[PDB]
């Protein structure tokens, strides 16, 4: 039979880069899949790493098996690949093709990992193996990396390999309890849902949760609890779950894995490029807090903070826009560039030149530039060179620096059975588009509602510029015994912007937070809510690095409710908010009061 | 000097059609501006006629100068200019380049015009006229127009000239009090003030009013009451105003311009072909209501209803789409051609074919096709083949077919602070885009408020037809002396839509309407609301002509502000709420009895 | 199917039934024939009845499965199905190759599951094309040619033995079914257009006893299982695939698979009118053509002066024009990569204005219209050329030039839509098997 006209058997049988996968061991025999990209002709060339529990082969072809470095490489690692950088993803222990037991967020040797191997050793058995078996390196390897990417940058940093010269942990998930991507002050974020099942229903890839509804809002709220929801989609066989159900409260299991106060314990001397977006959306209190608590432990090594007018790891992307908002050029390619690759450099390839970073390189959201703090902040509620200055609500739903004499109080009514949405209906969290920037969205949607209650300023005859971190200093009351508090800090656009209409009065976050009632007192012990009773709330919310120009309004609002990005608080005492009853949600009556000795105000860090 | 370089003086000095402009004399002297189409080589053809306060030069200049008699009449005019007619646009009295004295929607000779002409007259003269000077017709004229030209059309009808063959009134202007341009059930649409501004400040064009802030909602808000608005606007020097402000109720000033009941006792013997959009955003009484009346007076002449899927004046422009829905090819095409088209001929060109037509011809939102009914509606509350299916409201917030036994209310508190927006803010009336489709728009936003109560179907397992108007029979009361109510009936698409995924859930309003609770007892005479009583309110919504589909739901939706499209009830009865003050605008508990003798339900016109 | 995914087995693209070219005891019809039976065995909540229906390579498959169809398969739909390849479907039209086959070969038969496509140097194909010269050297520098489909394919560039053993159409009227069937395909169906017309005619041809229609709607590759309101800027009336699967497809299923459906009495063809926006019934179709017909074609003459005319030109002329391969014509807008399918898959339905504008091509026209002329049946175009080359492409464009201005929808004014068009490589002029 000729065959090239009768097939009886099977039809299925210039790159300036190479591609090495390789099983690196640990120390207790497990291998971990290993994807090494160096540029053709490379010698004595820097190595920058990442661990990553996203695929490490998949991060390593952006497009697949492409021609160029370039192309196969994020774009992120665009500025590295300019100047002849070997990359290297690998996966963590327990992810895709890597061997071992995956662990959530694997805490640190100690009480809650027993064991002899963690991040920290899985990084540094990495390292080792990389300086010996690379010989195109010069033996110099930095490591950065986004969200849980930079979780394992800042594992590495507990006891770095001295082959380690530099770090640059991006929006990292540092303390998921306080303010990063469980809990923000004790109130549970329900995308974590479909993280779970996404990332721990199989060693590869897995699904999301199949919905009844396209809108979350509908979902969570006819499901009613967070428990009940993720019992329905099965979420009770899944080890973590089970824990972070047993563990609602700020207790050992999450204090065991506050990373700012480890780190700042074991006081690295590798230099740190800490980095965040001004509207992270999954990891706002990360980067700040590490960089603060090494600061305040006087660590012996640059440790520089930087925020951009970006989302969630924006830094690897385009930062000329965000939302509706517009941005002075590519400016996370311009941070890339001008201080992530000459900082890098510096320790990676010896002669490089020498780079003097300052305290904090913040970009301005009023002025649109880049703003270089030799000493930051200038302002804080103690230890600074001056203080907060506080912006106290009034009468006649206004906003002044004048401190009201006479007593006040607006109320409002928060029903849980229709609960303030985060941002506009419909929403579920696969809709990446609309996730990413929905801290930018205009609040004018919530100002309409009677649920929610709005103070502004008149308009601005002169700018008031503000930087560093504001604190809600809340004087509220509730007729229930528990209660979530929403604090709002907004940039009202002037009335008209005949350059670009839509954005006229435009209510523009700055900073946002929630707090969780039952935790006022302390976080590690809830306890009821007196009703009726005016209590004293006191929190740091978002940093900023704005200025509210002539014309604009500053503009705070109050309301009980953010869903479904946060599940709804009964608004009566109960042991477990997961495992909340349809009896338990209660309508209360709200009372926020101003002037007086219960003057409620944003202490805001007013600079000069 | 040469002329062909040195200029001492001024450099200032094919078609398919002839383009007369002409000065016709009416009774009393006044000259119209009339501009007249004619097709080359035209004999013998009909006069499509249109009376216009919106410009006749440009109505008849959609491409200026064009060379083709397609590009230069309208998108509307298609079918007509395909047929070879000649097209006729006039300047009304006091417009553009008529003279005379303009009176607003100019009442009929009566009480309220006690001069020798009106717009009947006008157009009477006008019509014999142009049997009499235009050599190229056949004599035979026929008329159209929508809104305010469709006005033009019905006047004509109260005593047409003999030569006058046919008529289509497109969603005209009939009565501006119950349900057309300037309010609903007495409740006042607040974009005339707008309209007045532009038509009345000139005789040819006019301006917009100056705005402070890019949204309405706030606009309207910070300025109070309606009247306050106009005031700061300028408007109280515009004798239009002057007189609606003195006639906020249904007395003889808006009795004496009800055209469907004038036009009812004069019985016109022309054929007539009205017309009106399912979801008309500003002319929703009159075609249905005019048709209705001439119908049960048994007029003796064809007298056919068409309802399309379409916005005001849809009709002349492309069907296939409103909003994000999409419907079975250009619905407006296959009108203007199947139906408009052949039933002019047959008046209009001796010797055409005869056609007849049913009592109505109407789209079918559910169905997605044309309903042709030879008689119409098959089911209402008396004198019908049938009777209305009432969806009662029940517990739980739930709605059934079934008479709920016993007694229950839901409530729900309305506050004019925090009125609720008729579409997402930001808004001004000037964004045309978005006033065009709003009735079509998801009410999800409303549904997440505390000021509004929602009720729902279980998933419906059998699909349910209706075909008819709707009416809603309310028992509710408020803490109030005064309050509107504004009920909704929605088409709650599946839960998700694969082919489609942004429709899932959609909350789609088929027929909606608001009712100021005053003019409960009698329209003509407002009475103050009994506070706490559970009071009956019975009045028509939109007409529907749908199919409740398996896999939807049907959902009421019950609310007590629509801001800004309606001023706000100030909740307290006084005398005028067009001069309400900022202290007359109170907070209210509204209740919705559902069950017992009290039984709150929508009565549907259900067919087989 | 087998050797794919999930399933075991050796893997052959498109394989052929037996014969000459597959001599072993399987194939597609028997594959079928054996998936149907154990069904109608082991699926309890079942009546028994089967219908097979599919697209592309999955209509494909259901014309394998009617060459010898289980007793239990009641009513076929196959859909632009893969017929002839070599004629007008996959791999050629008239001989000339179809370039982005080799996409499609490193991406369904790398492996067993999914595979790659071919990494670009370029982001324009034009570009990377041209290149590399011929497609062969294209295919050797992708690592084709380790592949052994492409092996034998570039060994078979003729209609010889090899692709006339695989036209599916010739087969299949030769073992006439008697399962009840709807043929579908899209106007503008930018990958199989050949298939579905020819099956059904040759088995009208072949007098088959048993329902036989017709079906093509305004729609792209596959566009009957989607959402046919739109093409490319084209507007039809309606989804007109939601329409046909629920109007016809559904009903025509039912009769034969729901025992006590109502019956249903489909005509020879049913087809979308482009012009007059509505789907027409034709109960013989089509009513003209060269031979055996109720009437014959109207030949439209190209003229002098770069004009069309129904009337004959009684004196000889001629219009000539430069063909540089360096210089060849962009089939759609630069730049394009086979990558893009939301530019690929409307492609047939752009405009040719672009083109016109080049001295690579001719282009005729008639005055503007004074009276409509309707069209309905297969052109065919009667081409008298002459290049001073020893071979030659031609390709032959039908366009309705919209009005010189559409005031309704500005941009259509003057658009020049292409109606039907195809490529002739000349070598086959006289025997498509022996160039």
């Amino acid at each position: 039979h000729d065959p090239l006209s009768v097939q009886t058997g099977s039809d299925i049988p210039q790159r300036d880069y190479i591609k090495r996968e390789v099983m690196v061991p640990m120390r207790d025999g497990v291998k971990l899949y290993t994807v090494i990209v160096i540029p053709k002709n490379a010698r004595n060339a820097p190595i920058l790493l990442t661990r990553t529990p996203y695929n490490a082969k998949g991060r390593a072809n952006r497009v697949p098996n492409a021609l160029t470095m370039r192309e196969v490489l994020p774009q992120g690692d665009d500025v590295f690949v300019e100047g002849g950088y070997i990359r290297v993803f690998q996966d963590i222990r327990g992810k895709y093709g890597s061997q071992g037991d995956y662990v959530m967020t694997r805490p640190p040797h100690g009480p809650l990992n027993p064991t002899k191997t963690d991040e920290t050793t899985d990084a540094w058995d990495t390292v080792d193996w990389l300086v010996h078996n690379v010989p195109e390196s010069n033996g110099r390897v930095g490591m950065t990396g986004s969200s849980y990417e930079g979780f394992t940058v800042v594992m590495a940093l507990l006891d770095p390999h001295p082959a380690l010269k530099v770090a640059a942990p991006e929006s990292p998930m540092v303390d998921g309890w306080m303010g990063d991507d469980w809990f923000h002050y004790g109130a549970f974020r329900q995308g974590a849902f479909d993280y779970f099942v996404s990332q721990m229903t199989a060693r590869g890839g897995g699904n999301d949760i199949p919905r009844r509804d396209a809108d979350d809002y509908t979902n969570f709220l006819k499901a009613g609890s967070a428990g009940s929801f993720a019992t329905q989609a099965g979420l009770d066989q899944y080890p973590f779950w089970q824990r972070m159900h047993a563990h609602p409260a700020y207790d050992a299991f999450w204090q065991g894995q506050a990373l700012d106060k480890i780190l700042a314990q074991r006081k690295p001397t590798v230099p740190m490029l800490w980095e965040q977006g001004l509207w992270d959306q999954e990891d706002m209190w990360g980067a700040i807090h590490a960089w603060q608590a090494l600061k305040d432990a006087d660590v012996k090594a640059p440790n520089t903070l930087v925020m951009g007018p970006w989302r969630h790891s924006g830094v690897n992307y385009n930062g000329s826009t965000l939302g509706p908002l517009e941005f002075e050029g590519d400016t996370a390619h311009q941070y890339r560039r001008d201080v992530f690759r000459p900082f890098f450099d510096e320790y990676l390839k010896p002669g490089s030149a020498s780079v003097h970073l300052p305290d904090a390189i913040i970009y301005n959201t009023g002025d649109q530039k880049w703003d270089y703090y030799r000493s930051w902040p200038s302002v804080c509620e103690s230890n600074c060179t001056g203080g907060l200055t506080p912006l106290y609500l009034a009468d006649g739903h206004g906003l002044s620096f004048t401190h009201p004499a006479a007593d006040g109080a607006d109320s409002y009514v928060s029903d849980p059975a229709h609960p303030v949405p985060f941002i506009s209906r419909p929403f579920a969290f696969a809709q990446s588009s609309r996730w990413k920037p929905w801290l930018v969205q205009d609040q004018r949607e919530a100002e309409s509602r009677p649920d929610v209650v709005t103070y502004e300023t008149e308009v601005l005859d002169e700018p008031v510029r503000v930087s560093g971190v504001p604190v809600a200093d809340l004087f509220a009351a509730t007729s229930g015994t528990d209660s979530d508090w929403v604090v709002k800090l907004i940039d009202v656009q002037p009335a008209m912007t005949p350059d670009d209409p839509k954005m006229g009065g435009y209510e523009l976050p700055v900073s946002m937070d929630i707090f969780r009632g039952r935790y006022r007192k302390d976080f590690a012990k809830p306890e009821a809510l007196q009703p009726d009773a005016t209590l004293h709330y006191h929190f740091t919310l978002p940093a900023v690095n704005h200025v509210f120009a002539k014309g604009h309004r500053i503009m705070v609002q109050i309301q009980s409710s953010w869903f479904p990005l946060y599940d709804r608080n009964p608004q009566k005492f109960v042991p477990n908010i997961f495992d909340a009853k349809p009896a338990d949600y209660t309508v209360a009556t709200q009372s926020i009061h101003h002037g007086g000795k219960e003057a409620t105000s944003i202490l805001l860090p007013v600079v000069k």
